[PDB]
């Protein structure tokens, strides 16, 4: 049991036990959640559907959602075991290496900038309009958003975007799904040192930085996340929706925190 | 049981069982927090051990925010039965009358404005203050604010800026009092017909449009905060400090929904 | 002297003279800017050209934003007559005018996201990347938003997350051109019945419902715009950078009128 | 004929040529406004009338914006000269000092909460009230504010949730007095050692960390401050009423530089 009890949530993005959707489908599944899993190509269906396992589910799913088909394909599937289901954690964002390592304006290109908001924002929405008829009134959809899309940090470039598309495309979905009984809602989570760290300079300068001036004086952790995600897709959150909820230790109400 | 479980927290602002402090109280309860509570006035000294003792709860004690003294005696008093605990709940807000009437320029005055923001915005620290010894690593504290603080909302007028305050000192009260392991939010609730409502010009229609344009299509009722509260105040909110988290069905993300 | 005397500033998307860059273009000149236009395709030429004349310019040039050439093609042009110049307009905005009707999930595609993406919010860092060595010390770069970047407004539908990634541009250019001398701003203007509004529906009762309730009690023009513009394009505003001004009367701050 | 040429503006909070007022009065008469000074107390009126004459001012008035009959009194002696006028600029903020030292739940009383409300929010809306009737159509009000209304900053303590209450003031007056003609803004502006910086502990620092990250790669100036206030008390700025306008560089929009 737990306060997910009778839900089904599909969960994407778990790519390595450091994911933050490994921790929010670790949260669900002991607040009783029934899961199933996407995973984005064959290196990582070996990996996730023993995770899934673990977790209770034998509802492992190739998407891609670079592509309208591997989309409806996934979909489709899931109907054959979850006719109708209770909503999906967003837990995708990417953009091409060489667009997060300099001087934004040098580093950023058309190319970059298309699939850093393809891959980190349409593909949401993408995911709702494909599974919308599957959705029982009460539903919840969750995304994964960072403190780039509000404020110019170094090196994030185009990502800083593509996060406040996502962030948008959170409060448009939420108000055309919400009258017939969805919410939708993104958590904005402090730096977390997951696969999303590879070749990211100075992420440990970083994260200390962050420990040393968020209130709570600690960065945050994929079971943080995971507990405010939990939260978030379960009916205790019947009046939230359209909302980023900040989920990094307070980190950005405070200012000149690092001057001692 | 519950996710609140070795939880002690004090619930301030029970006035009636419409009120928003009651909804957070019953929620608290359900996930097996102990609690306390206080009061006003002796007008409301039989109402609230009533509904405390409903609530597993024999500590009722006297609080008028306005007062110092009365602060600390109840603090004093508490401590003999909490010595430590784990929290609050600030469910007080306060302007008088005549400031929620007309034409904000007009209907202001530094008497009213002076009421407005020491029981609405100063309290609340004046009550961390006086407990501070007392809170537990883990501890989190609680205010309820509303849109008003953001947007010029008519007739709500001198309490706009009183919530403004109070959503200020929420951060400044996260950003001190988080080192030492005290998470500080607020819930900035949609409109709720409770005793904040006697006597407010045209509340029904304002209830009537925010059903119309929400996205959930519906107002937000005390059960709908209280569960929001129920979880900011828990463990399950390590990661959230310091944020106003909108418990209005997502009113306050959408423009222009009136014109149908 | 107006204060953008000694400026030169390129001025995009005069359309006709309801466009929110004519009236931004006439402010700028009012100033005593020297002024430079482009035009996006052939359709739109002649009418540029004349705007152009009219306000004493013979910089009249083409630039398509979905192509990269086009940009760079415009500023080697311009480079021939203004080697460096001080800042530029940016005023473009375009989705397929099949995503800006109905319910915004059923609506959007991922093609007509593309599109609104590319055209109004990575075209002002394309052109600022092709033109940032002719850029002086002092200059100043400028968008237009709406406020369907910050709330969900009933069929913008995806231009409201091509104008939030706009707005994030404008921050992420800001710092990254901040160092070298340049500002980059945006304003967020109310709404304004321009060529944009063709075809939308109930345009006309979201100007009435806009007139009602912004505090200055009438819709803003592409006068008021134009005079927010000149000044965030000038060095009176040398102190702000990566903001969006709101030029929409108060409308965004209001909430709860009409019941 | 500058952009306030023809415009009366009261300019209260001159207290030293370091004073931000000091710079946005400069501006205005530079704009051709027609200017008129308040002093808190008997203290500081020989310099303000010293200031005022060199900006061709005679007209300098008491006002201690604690106590509503002083407001009063200023108004009916400035209705003698300026029976009607077109705005007034709002540049008082004060705490007890010892508010802003050290941990902010140790630092704030209710003295002290209740005294840096009342002087630097609530005044802004008592002097609208005292000389409303007395405000033209097209008038601007405006005040200043700081980011530790918006964030929460180490020993800025209760001057920020202040600062936040007197935000929420300039809406709601933007809100009741534009139907009448009147915009109310507030600039945000970044760190200056005015005499506000008197006492406070790493002022110093605080500076160059800010001159590190924000955009433009230095502070602001109350002449980059003034040129702003100018703007938006002028008819230049029609379109905005309610608004927050930073005016720190870019400081604000910025995170995660050094580390
Ligand atoms: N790690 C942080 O500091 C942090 C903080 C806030 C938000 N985020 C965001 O959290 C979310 C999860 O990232 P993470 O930190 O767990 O790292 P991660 O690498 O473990 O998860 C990212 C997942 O995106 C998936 N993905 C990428 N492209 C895809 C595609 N075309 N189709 C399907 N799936 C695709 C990947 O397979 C991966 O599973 C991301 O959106 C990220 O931007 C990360
Ligand atoms: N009702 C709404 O629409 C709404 C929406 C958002 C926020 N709020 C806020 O929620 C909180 C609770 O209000 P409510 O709606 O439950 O109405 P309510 O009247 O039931 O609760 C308000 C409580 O404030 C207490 N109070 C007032 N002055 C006090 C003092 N000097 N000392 C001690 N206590 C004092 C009162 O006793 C009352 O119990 C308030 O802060 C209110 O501003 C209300
Ligand atoms: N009218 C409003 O209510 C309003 C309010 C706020 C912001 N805006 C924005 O202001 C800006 C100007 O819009 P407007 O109202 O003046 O309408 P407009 O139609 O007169 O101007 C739009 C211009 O964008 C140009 N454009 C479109 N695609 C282009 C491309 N690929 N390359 C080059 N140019 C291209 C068009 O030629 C046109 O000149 C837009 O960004 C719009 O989103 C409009
Ligand atoms: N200096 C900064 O870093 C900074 C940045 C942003 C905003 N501000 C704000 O700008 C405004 C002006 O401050 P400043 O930096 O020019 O310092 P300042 O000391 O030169 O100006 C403050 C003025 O407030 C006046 N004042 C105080 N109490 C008063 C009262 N009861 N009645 C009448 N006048 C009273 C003072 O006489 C003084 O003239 C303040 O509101 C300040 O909070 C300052
Ligand atoms: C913090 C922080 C993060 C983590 N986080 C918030 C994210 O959203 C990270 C998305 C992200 C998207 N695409 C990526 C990668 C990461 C890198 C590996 C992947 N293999 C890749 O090729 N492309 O990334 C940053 C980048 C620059 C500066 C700061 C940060
Ligand atoms: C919504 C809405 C609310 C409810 N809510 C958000 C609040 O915070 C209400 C605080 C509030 C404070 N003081 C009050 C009262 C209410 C009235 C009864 C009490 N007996 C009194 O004397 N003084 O109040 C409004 C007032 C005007 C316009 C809209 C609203
Ligand atoms: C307000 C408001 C506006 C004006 N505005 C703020 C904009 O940014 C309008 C951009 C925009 C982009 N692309 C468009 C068009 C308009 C339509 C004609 C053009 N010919 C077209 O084909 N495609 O448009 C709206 C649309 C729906 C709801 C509200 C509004
Ligand atoms: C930045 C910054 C400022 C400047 N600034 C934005 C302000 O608004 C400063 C208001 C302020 C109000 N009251 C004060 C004083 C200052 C001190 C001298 C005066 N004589 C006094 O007695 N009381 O002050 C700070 C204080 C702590 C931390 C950071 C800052």
């Amino acid at each position: 049991m737990g306060f997910l009890s009778g839900k089904r949530i599909l969960v994407t993005g778990v790519a390595s036990k450091l994911s933050i959707a490994y921790g929010i489908a670790q949260a669900m599944h002991r607040e009783g959640a029934e899961l199933a899993f996407t995973y984005q190509n064959d290196k990582l269906k070996g990996r996730v559907e023993e995770f899934a396992a673990q977790l209770g589910s034998d509802i492992v799913l190739q998407c891609d959602v670079a592509e309208d088909a591997s989309i409806d394909t996934m979909f489709a599937e899931l109907g054959k075991v979850w006719p109708k289901f209770d909503g999906f954690v967003h837990s995708i964002g990417f953009a091409p290496g060489d667009q997060l390592d300099g001087d934004y304006v040098n580093a950023v290109t058309r190319e970059g900038f298309k699939i850093a908001h393809d891959i980190s924002s349409y593909s949401f929405v993408a995911m709702a309009k494909a599974c919308r008829s599957m959705l029982n009134p009460g539903s919840a959809l969750l995304t994964l958003s960072y403190l780039g899309a509000e404020r110019a940090i170094p090196n994030y470039n185009v990502m800083g975007l593509a996060k406040a598309s996502l962030e948008a495309n959170v409060r448009y979905m939420a108000n055309a799904m919400g009258p017939e009984g969805v919410r939708v809602n993104a958590i904005s989570a402090g730096p977390i040192r997951t696969l999303a760290a590879s070749g990211i300079k100075d992420f440990r300068k970083m994260l200390a930085h962050c420990e040393a001036v968020t209130p709570i004086r600690r960065t945050v952790t994929i079971e943080d996340v995971g507990n405010s995600a939990a939260f978030l897709c379960s009916d205790l959150s019947a009046g939230i929706s359209g909302e980023v909820v900040h989920v990094d230790g307070g980190f950005s109400i405070a200012a000149m925190n690092e001057l001692e």
